[PDB]
């Protein structure tokens, strides 16, 4: 019912057409918020950073620790860094990558829809035009003769007594030649049905093929975008992610408590010089 | 000048103060790692919403297939990545910083007033240990005035000696005071400049061992604070996670699965040519 091969069925082909336009603008949008998403993300980290940077040191603690603690806020920073170019490079690279694509592939005419789907479309309709037609004759003429067979059997049932008459072996007659000249009509359209479906056949089937051409370039296309985007989403293929974290265990061991405490002792302790008490003569001068 | 030293009187209030200190800055660094926290939950909240979107816009547009499947593959990305912002989350706010919650309320207790017991310890500790320096410290500036004073007035009377050019006697026995008053007061301040000379060895002694105290209670501050550091640095670290780089070698698995020949394939039968067909034949009756 519902075949391809079925007048206008072609048509779910053609929408595929339309369709893989806004699949294009899908697939923009949707990589546009998620860049959004890094980007917050990585604002976030910033404004962490700088704040605590500063209340660290605008703060009570003092030496090696200031700077182990200090480090936590350097991976912020730099982790927002990397945030930043995920954001840039899905915006950059990947955004424009299908925008580029498809503005070249989908050609806008100036009434509206796309020149491809009108192609597709017009050639679809093209090829099934003279097919399209033979089918309403042979239909007319499959019920033509039905018609006739239909007739004939009421006369037969008709002549299975009683009331010169004659007009009755002559409806019979009638019939039987109605019969034949409706069954010749309904064969040869039948033949020529027959005779035109192999091209019917090629014709559909060029039209489709170069459909399916035209959706192969961008699935593929598609698939390379999809690996182009996972790349830039995967922080654990950029060799810079895991140095941020060793770099930070190295600040953070480097601290020292020993260290400080004995900073302390020479900068506000024992450690500190004095002038002892010494005798003055009373020189006012 | 060493009028800020801490061996001068009550300049050991510098080492009080950092006991002080040392709370507020546990109170920062919980402020600190919970404010990290909010940012990690919210970009995980954030990942999980735009999953579900396109998840959603995904499943019912036109896009079919294997390609579909790659495409949402990404929303997993997402969602798993989104989970393991949430565990950094949960460690920093349930480890973390119940960590440091904890090492504040077995260190530091609060006093009626209150100050914390731990700081009037120590202000007690260097009261009692500089109360006689403090003392001999007073007795000298007098002493040391005293003489001053006295010198200044044997010249005001060896003056008016000279200013005469009887009582002229009652002049000159008023400088034989004010030299017995030099003599006299300079033995004292003498005196006492041997005292403090002779006694500042156990001041420093008394200090010393006051500051030890304040220095080793500080270092188990130290020491905690960097256990803590690297704590919260292994929970922070998804660069070097398991579970983080599989998301993205399922999600490069999930792509490259993609095929757009068995997609293609699949629309022919399913919608095109390679769909089933009733052919017109011969129709009985
Ligand atoms: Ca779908």
């Amino acid at each position: 019912t519902d075949s391809f091969w079925e007048v206008g069925n072609y048509k779910r082909t053609v929408k595929r057409i339309d369709d893989g336009h806004r699949l294009c603008n899908d697939l923009m949008n949707c990589v546009q918020e998620r860049a959004k998403i890094e980007k917050a993300y990585g604002q976030q980290l910033t404004d962490w950073a700088k704040r605590w940077r500063q209340l660290i040191e605008k703060g009570p603690q003092y030496g090696s620790l200031e700077r182990a603690w200090g480090a936590i806020m350097t991976e912020a920073d730099k982790v927002s860094e990397l945030h930043q170019e995920v954001k840039n490079n899905l915006l950059n690279e990947d955004l424009e990558k299908v925008k580029n694509w498809q503005k070249d592939a989908y050609h806008k005419q100036i009434m509206g829809g796309f020149k491809e789907t009108k192609e597709a479309e017009d050639g679809f309709r093209k090829a099934q035009k003279p097919w399209a037609k033979k089918m309403k004759e042979l239909e007319a003429a499959k019920k033509a003769y039905h018609l006739a067979c239909k007739e004939e059997k009421l006369a037969m049932t008709r002549e299975m007594t009683e009331v010169p008459q004659k007009k009755l072996q002559d409806k019979v007659d009638k019939c039987k030649q109605d019969v034949q000249k409706t069954q010749e009509k309904y064969e040869k359209v039948l033949e020529d049905v027959g005779k035109t479906t192999p091209q019917y056949m090629e014709n559909m089937e060029q039209v489709f093929e170069q459909c399916q051409q035209f959706e192969e370039k961008r699935l593929v296309f598609l698939k390379e975008v999809l690996l182009d985007i996972k790349r830039h989403l995967n922080l654990a293929e950029n060799s810079s992610y895991i140095h941020v974290y060793r770099e930070l265990e190295q600040a953070i061991r480097g601290a020292d408590a020993q260290e400080d405490l004995r900073w302390f002792r020479s900068t506000s302790g024992p450690g500190m010089p004095m002038n002892w008490p010494q005798f003055e003569e009373w020189n006012p001068d």
